[PDB]
């Protein structure tokens, strides 16, 4: 069975606490994106087997199996399944991997693989934090801050502050170029809020420049700053993962075929390097080399780790994050894996490429990757 | 690729608050079962791709991606992935479905599909409960209590109090018969506690009888009682899900082959009927009928719903929960799906049967099922 991505939708992404989505509960935000996806495809949600929702902190407003809450809030029929999946920042990419496996098993033909984070309304870390006392004593790197891991990569992989800032300039310039060309509009579901309808991304900072960035304070006692870190973000993203036969029968435009998937573990103290081994695994599984990949969506958790991974894999920077990356677009942890996988698929179709990879790092030392191919191949 | 279950281990299951595992954090409990599984198989955990841990309330001591915390606490290498999956009571059966799909994708050869719940230390429901205000107003059945759903099944499916109590008598008698024959020992990993080593299940009530059960108070204003409900329970269970080639190469005894998997949604107000449609789906996908199934593990969330499902599917009660069911064994929500799937596999091998099904209901109106086959077929 050929497994494809045949739809991609997301909310605008906004800053936590200070942006336009602070009043929207994450279950309602996710439900709006689920509804917007099936409406853009003119697809009866009764045809869906299951909704798998990535969420890094699935508690409080993100609790009670937010996949199923969001499905009911979207008015989807009770016949669907729903399950919530936490692999921190990679959650909704693992939702794609889950769905792709069920398609291959013949355990249903059509799935939503989605994610959500309201970093406003469920702050990163959750409530009632309770680290394991034995690991905290014997293996403290398990609970290392993300910023310290970013400094560890900057030091050990030799990514200077100025190199990090150059990536922030390019991420924002590419995001602005894409936004101004209308190239972010089709993937967006506008969201209704008390202040009105939100249709545009909020984290992009046009005219980001080296001189302004050099004035910022270090965020973590070293090279990294707020500008070279993904911001705290609210957002949701959703993909239709289905058999190729299902997509063709319902007249859906196929963005890409899923050719290979992977997870890989790494040292937690340098968790930002997760993408290297996860990318090498999809390449090996696909029978491809890095030189075969037209474009990559590598999540910009921090410039230090994104650059370090790009260099280690031998990637051309001109093939990275074509319409901007998370330093500009934002990073609502549970939602990002669906966004970068869907965006990689939509970009592969838009550019007429053959292969794409979406990949990202994960707290606790992991990486995930997805290798996409043009469905014609 | 042939996907098999080649190992099954679990802690003893104990009552929440009053049983023998109250002092054991759920991450440590899960880590002990992960270690016990690979040790019983003499299997290097460096060979594992990923740990997928089911957990119904993954917050507080169950937070921070308990799959990965448990993996590190078990001393497993950083190269493994870990992800936490919430489909309430079906969480760790969906972990099996996830792993089986990754095996079929060629995305690794060996996985742990596990679950944990410490209903002592993370009470059912979580902390900071925040139901969706629109669903609470327009669709209150989404948040219906499990007991009310059990009464709704008892009424609508005509399962009398005495019929419910007859299932409690049989569940405990079968659990006692199995325990006294040594038939629960091989699946158990003993747990070290402040009070000493815990090796035996704690929820079994030998001599459960109709006269004593008839004296109990209704638990939910109707027919159901504490004795005809699964208890609040602490426990963890873990399966090795791998390719048949992997199992053969590492000399592992194959308990069963995974032949079909399913999820299905249903009305939340009668969520206990989830197993009917999930079982019909695995039967359809396997090309089998109910008369082809040697044995079933149908989780005993409540006698009312277990009986109603058994009758609707046309199952012989003598083929159900051979070594006891959850009224006697207990039901630590995140752990149960791994336990009943692993137990069904171990029972299929022990009895020399051809086919088994493991199936259960899920809060919010869902069911999950797994159809197992003898690997020789
Ligand atoms: C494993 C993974 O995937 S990591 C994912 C998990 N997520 C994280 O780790 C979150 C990472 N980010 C963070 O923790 C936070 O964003 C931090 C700590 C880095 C920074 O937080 P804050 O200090 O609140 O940032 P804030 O938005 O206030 O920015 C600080 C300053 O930089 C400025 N700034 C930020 N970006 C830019 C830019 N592109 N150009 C110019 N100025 C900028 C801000 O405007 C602000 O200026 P001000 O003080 O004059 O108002
Ligand atoms: C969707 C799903 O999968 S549902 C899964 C989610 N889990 C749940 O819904 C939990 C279901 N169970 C519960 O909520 C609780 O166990 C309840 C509310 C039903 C009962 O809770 P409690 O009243 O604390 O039960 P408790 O253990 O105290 O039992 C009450 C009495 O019945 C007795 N009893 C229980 N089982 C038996 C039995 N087999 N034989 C005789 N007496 C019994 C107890 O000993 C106790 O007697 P006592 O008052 O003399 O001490």
């Amino acid at each position: 069975i050929s497994v494809v991505i045949a739809g991609y939708a997301r909310s605008p992404f906004h800053f936590a606490r200070k942006g336009a989505l602070v009043d929207i509960r994450p279950d309602d935000l996710a439900a709006a994106v689920l509804k917007g996806l099936v409406e853009k495809l003119d697809l009866d949600p009764a045809l869906l087997e299951d909704v798998v929702m990535g969420c890094a902190y699935p508690e409080a407003e993100q609790g009670m199996n937010i996949a199923r809450i969001a499905s009911f809030r979207a008015g989807f029929p009770q016949s669907l399944g729903g399950a919530t999946l936490n692999r921190f920042s990679g959650s909704s990419m693992s939702a794609v991997h889950y769905a792709a496996g069920q398609v291959l098993l013949g355990a249903g033909e059509a799935f939503i693989a989605a994610g959500v984070e309201s970093m406003t309304r469920v702050p990163m870390g959750g409530f009632n934090l309770s680290p394991n006392p034995a690991l905290l004593q014997d293996y403290p790197a398990v609970y290392m801050s993300m910023g310290q891991t970013a400094e560890n990569v900057a030091e050990r992989y030799a990514v200077s502050r100025v190199e990090q800032e150059e990536m922030a300039v390019r991420s924002h310039a590419k995001a602005v170029a894409a936004r101004e060309a209308g190239l972010l509009r089709e993937e967006i579901v506008a969201i209704d809020t008390p202040a009105g309808r939100v249709a545009e991304d909020g984290c992009i900072r046009p005219g980001t420049n080296l001189e302004s960035l050099a004035q910022l304070k270090p965020a973590f006692g070293g090279s990294v700053t707020a500008a070279t870190s993904s911001p705290l973000t609210d957002g949701s993203a959703a993909l239709l993962v289905c058999s190729e036969d299902f997509a063709r029968r319902h007249g859906l435009v196929i963005l890409a075929r899923i050719k290979a998937v992977a997870v890989a573990g790494c040292a937690p103290e340098i968790m930002g390097m997760g993408p290297v081994q996860a990318t090498r695994k999809v390449l090996q599984r696909a029978g491809l080399g890095i030189a075969d990949i037209d474009l990559v969506e590598i999540n910009e958790a921090f410039a230090s780790q994104s650059i370090a991974c790009i260099r280690e894999l031998g990637l051309d920077m001109d093939r990275i994050n074509l319409d901007g990356g998370a330093l500009a677009i934002g990073h609502p942890l549970g939602a990002t894996g669906a966004r970068i996988t869907g965006k990689a698929a939509a970009l592969l179709r838009r550019t007429g490429g053959r292969y794409a990879i979406a990949t990202q790092c994960i707290a606790g030392g992991q990486g995930v990757a997805t290798l996409l191919e043009a469905v014609e191949l």
